[PDB]
């Protein structure tokens, strides 16, 4: 008897993945202080 | 279409009286 046998079984063993964090940085929009916005929706 | 004008900053600058603290004034129509 050896777990080694029944290794390959994923099924039979709990699935447990460790939490990454993996992802894409957010974009701020770092250009507001500088810009005057000028809204109009018929430009 | 619809004519929009590109409101910029233009004008001559202001002119300031930068004269005052030294002179003492004296005001009179008769002079």
């Amino acid at each position: 008897m050896t777990f080694s046998s029944t290794s390959n079984l994923k099924e039979l063993l709990r699935k447990v993945v460790l939490d990454v964090e993996l992802g894409r940085e957010q974009v701020q929009l770092l250009y507001k202080p500088i810009y005057d916005s000028i809204a109009d929706s018929n430009l």
